């Protein structure tokens, strides 16, 4: 077809309202603008692979994934994981000055939606650990479906 | 449009290879045949709402959901959760003799795929707790995407 190329942009971003699993892994599929987000306790190579396992289940396997040069994305372990799946990986140009403003915008929209929803439910600070999962799933829903 | 009506079928099914969170909540969206599955430690009203929160995030909100009369689906708590989302709910006819063979077939396909994938990875009995999540996401992927 002449349709979009299946390229994802992935990034992690800190959200203290979701502590203790405050690191949010966010993937924007650039062909559809669909967002996938998962929560993690630490920013490591394995949290990035667990996030991509879930995004693959939800959006299918991409042709390539663009990330920055965080070490969780360029370690040995993460390059071998992406090679086992046959997914090409680029961190773009060095000083590329971000060829990944989609996931950057997605991160701000996501944090804002989480703040609005949680305050609507009366949580002005950290969201109680047991309510976190349904709220994060409600923020993902709101940003993806109309 | 003249397209399918957005109706889901949901059910729980036991999978000891995924112990201790061996209860699998599985939703088949009947318009697309897409499957959503999440893992749980117990079969309760809250595990059913946590599962539907995730399926809503992944497939959008449905118009109705068909389930059997398990108590986790007909309790007060679960009917109020579905009423907060504005999702209609039916358990079909009493002696309906299952107007939900889609999710029933989906359950068998799912368990078979989990067995094949895990044995391909050398796990002939229970899958090690730390490998469970990526394998369940790999089974979901295999049943949804081509």
């Amino acid at each position: 077809g002449l349709g979009p190329l299946q390229i994802w942009q992935t990034d992690f971003t800190l959200e203290p309202r979701m502590a203790p699993r405050s690191w949010l892994a966010v993937t924007v599929d650039t062909a559809s603008s669909a967002i996938v987000v998962t929560q993690h306790g630490r920013v490591t190579s394995v949290a990035a692979q667990h996030h991509w396992a879930t995004a693959i289940a939800v959006l299918g396997r991409p042709k390539a994934i663009k990330t920055d040069n965080g070490s969780c994305f360029t370690s040995k372990s993460t390059r071998e994981w992406l090679a086992r799946w046959g997914i090409a990986h680029t961190t773009g140009i060095p000083g590329n000055s971000q060829g990944q403003a989609m996931v950057e915008r997605a991160n701000r929209l996501l944090k804002d939606k989480i703040r609005v929803l949680a305050e609507g439910d009366g949580f002005m600070k950290r969201i109680p650990t047991s309510k976190q999962g349904e709220l994060l799933a409600k923020a993902m829903y709101a940003l993806n479906h109309f």
